[PDB]
């Protein structure tokens, strides 16, 4: 969905809180 097929998981720019 959105603009990433896999899922949101490749290259993004946010650290969509990995922490």
């Amino acid at each position: 969905c959105r603009k990433a097929g896999v899922g949101q998981s490749w290259k993004e720019n946010s650290p969509l809180n990995v922490s």
